[PDB]
């Protein structure tokens, strides 16, 4: 499959910024958690057959602490703690995924902050479904 790029700027957001800060993001920003628990980023992604997707985030986190996050996918928790590990500086830009199962149709991912420090900054959502 081609991938399909949902950006930050088209994002749904809680608790969280879209910023243009930190250079080396593609499109036109990132998303940035606030520093703190609870902030969400989720994208309305299309499905065109039901079956196994990955899910793969572009991320930064300058801090030396991971920054996971719970992963939804249409209400339910598909990961609890995707782990989002130190790049080394927030102009250094690293992928992390997983696989999980989508409906034909629309499907809502979500990627919440858990930890107190909050989520990484996120570039971009990319799904493998064209
Ligand atoms: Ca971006």
């Amino acid at each position: 499959a081609s991938p399909v790029i949902y950006q930050a700027e088209d994002a749904i957001i809680y608790n969280a910024i879209l910023e243009t800060v930190n250079a080396g993001y593609t499109g036109s920003c990132y998303v940035n958690y606030h520093n703190e628990v609870g902030g969400y980023i989720e994208w309305n992604v299309n499905a065109p057959s039901s079956g196994s997707y990955a899910l793969i985030f572009r991320y930064a986190n300058g801090t030396t602490a991971n920054r996971p996050m719970r992963i939804t996918v249409n209400g339910n928790i598909v990961k609890p703690s995707m782990d989002f590990v130190s790049t080394g500086a927030w102009t250094t830009w690293n992928e992390a995924g997983i696989v999980a199962n989508l409906n034909q149709g629309n499907n809502v991912i979500r990627a919440t902050a858990i930890a107190s420090d909050g989520g990484p900054n996120v570039d971009y959502l990319k799904v493998f479904s064209a």
